[PDB]
């Protein structure tokens, strides 16, 4: 056979049009209002002037205080699965970071960018390198410790225990963080970006039994929605057993009604169509493309 997507896919690549494309997506977006990121109270919560969550999609922080974090819900309604997506925190925003993550319960974070890129600090170390390190989030009463790590060729999980010093109560958090996709750019290859996407599947941080899933890379819309789209897309898929009932343009368009710029590069769109057509083969039931995936992917 040969999906709907498979087919477009080809006559794009032929004509040579992914700019094109593409930029009609970012002309189609949609435009709301970031007036409270846009506070001037809010300045030095923002990792990037132009990179702001929309009013009505914005996760609040449970606080009297400010309630502003840079960071979006997307909620799926037709997929059944939310994400947050977020900037990589700053230095003075790790705890509003993990607070968010206790608030929303969620079990997993994703991290798609090192916290150094082109000699430039993208992120904070907001997170524990060492055991015997704990952090201590003062802001918001949290503990973060680092109970152990898995560390591959191109990827890193990591098991966090998260403590609400209040109460006093625990929770484990896993943290799937990509060290090896740059900064407007495109994963190694399908096979290593779905070895880990599947790894972050089959830790369970996906359920809905879970809050939102938390993405981030730099900014949160590139390399996150690039992530979230495919996901997204493979989960449409699964649900219905029926690869050509999903419309991958129009899922991208529906993502960012919740979060501006998601995909920032006609190349990271074209990965994501790549991404998806080779992840339907496992869905639609070849299991065993999930170990040729691992052993392409080169992550030992
Ligand atoms: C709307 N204007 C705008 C767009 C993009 C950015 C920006 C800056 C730096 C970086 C690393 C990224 N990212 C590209 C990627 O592939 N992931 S990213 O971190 O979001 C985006 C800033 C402003
Ligand atoms: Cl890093
Ligand atoms: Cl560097
Ligand atoms: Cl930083
Ligand atoms: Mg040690």
């Amino acid at each position: 056979g040969h999906m709907e997507m498979e087919k477009e896919f080809e006559q794009i690549d032929k004509s040579g049009s992914w700019a094109a494309i593409y930029q009609d997506i970012r002309h189609e977006a949609s435009d709301f209002p970031c007036r409270v990121a846009k506070l001037p109270k809010n300045k030095n919560r923002n990792r990037y002037r132009d990179v702001s969550p929309f009013d009505h999609s914005r996760i609040k922080l449970h606080q009297e205080d400010n309630d502003y974090i840079n960071a979006s819900l997307i909620k799926m309604e037709e997929a059944q699965r939310s994400y947050i997506l977020t900037q990589g925190p700053l230095p003075n925003t790790c705890g509003h970071f993990w607070e968010m993550v206790w608030e929303q319960k969620s079990r997993g974070v994703v991290m798609l960018n090192r916290v150094m890129e082109k000699g430039s600090l993208k992120c904070a170390q907001y997170w524990p390198q060492k055991e015997e390190k704990e952090m201590i989030f003062e802001d918001t009463n949290l503990k973060l410790t680092l109970i152990s790590e898995d560390i591959k060729s191109y990827y890193t999980v990591r098991q966090l225990e998260l403590e609400n010093l209040t109460t006093q109560e625990t929770r484990e958090i896993l943290h799937f963080h990509y060290t090896t996709w740059p900064d407007f750019g495109v994963p190694e290859s399908p096979a290593s970006f779905l070895n880990f996407l599947f790894k972050v599947r089959e830790s369970g941080s996906l359920s809905p039994e879970h809050g939102p899933v938390v993405v981030h890379c730099s900014a949160g819309i590139g390399r996150s929605g690039t992530f979230c789209l495919a996901d997204t897309c493979l989960l449409l898929m699964d649900k219905r057993k029926d690869p050509s009932s999903v419309d991958i343009k129009k899922v991208l368009l529906e993502m960012r009604k919740f979060r501006m710029g998601l995909i920032q590069t006609a190349d990271q769109l074209r990965f994501s169509y790549l991404a998806v057509i080779e992840g339907a083969k496992f869905i639609m039931g070849d299991s065993s493309v999930q170990d040729q995936w691992k052993e392409l992917s080169h992550e030992d």
